[PDB]
């Protein structure tokens, strides 16, 4: 069900980013980045999400910091930045 080009939790990029699909387990609540309450924070409302990304699907879109691979919209990383436009 996850794409082959899913971001791996153990990607070097993901380790650096502290990317996690499991937004409940995610450091987001601990980190409490400014923008919107941690519970709201995920790739879904991240400035850097790329839903245009080739091979994007239901729960699975791109992220600027994760080219070629797809993050899960539900997930979060330390770089999470509030959806502008
Ligand atoms: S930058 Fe945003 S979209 Fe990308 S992985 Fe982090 S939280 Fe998700």
């Amino acid at each position: 069900s996850a794409p082959a080009n899913a971001v791996a939790a153990d990607d070097a990029t993901a380790i650096a980013l502290k990317y996690n699909q499991d937004a409940t387990k995610s450091e987001r609540v601990a980190a409490a980045r400014p923008g919107l309450p941690p519970e709201e924070q995920h790739c879904a409302n991240c400035q850097f999400m790329q839903a245009d990304a080739a091979g994007a699907t239901d729960e699975w879109k791109g992220c600027q910091l994760f080219p070629g691979k797809l993050i899960n919209v539900n997930g979060w990383c330390a770089s999470w930045t509030l959806k502008a436009g």
